[PDB]
């Protein structure tokens, strides 16, 4: 079940740089926020966005992105970003979306976006 | 093969992606930021993004970038994104970095962001 021996990237840096733009958007703005400009924000980041924050537990189910060559690029340049221990995912708890895992100081967090795929560059 | 949207919109050249995505998280936290937590923000700004905010005055003198052709676009893709009248300097004060304006409402502000951040 093993393979044997036998005898693009400049657009997924883009992709992957207004992903990792949308995660430290939503973290620092949410950190620093006013408790009472919190509904606020998370308005703000839906309605502009498509990002909502959850928590996020051990328990999580979440599918990995489908396999394909430009998923591999964007997500390895996601990670030279926010860090190799990043999970990105096409859903999680059965709800479909991009997501990608953050954390702040040991609490983890997830942003789930309404985008169609990962390999997407909004104008 | 019905009802498919017509893309039309161009998008940005990647640093400037960068620069829109840096003004946006910093007007945006700030925007929105509690004032007791507000000095820790601007120092994980700092030490976390390489971005320093201050207060744009009438009072501040900047230099434009040079005039060359890759800067006079990449600039125009950054005030088609964070408005017309965006000031984009090399220079604020007499300080070296990437300077670009903003407001919150009406006040005027600054990020100068070193530019070896960028790559």
């Amino acid at each position: 079940a093993h393979h044997h021996h036998h005898h693009r990237e400049p657009r997924a840096q883009r992709v992957a740089l207004q992903l990792v733009a949308i995660v430290k958007l939503t973290r620092t703005a949410l950190l620093y926020s006013d408790p009472d400009l919190r509904r606020a924000l998370l308005q703000d980041l839906e309605s502009n966005e498509g990002v909502r924050v959850y928590p996020r537990e051990k328990t999580d189910k979440f599918k990995l992105q489908p396999d394909e060559s430009v998923n591999r690029l964007i997500e390895h340049d996601i990670r030279s970003r926010l860090g190799d221990d990043t999970v990105i995912a096409q859903s999680v708890n059965d709800i479909p979306g991009v997501w990608i895992s953050f954390k702040i100081d040991d609490d983890d967090y997830w942003v789930a976006l309404d985008r169609d795929q990962l390999d997407t560059v909004t104008g």
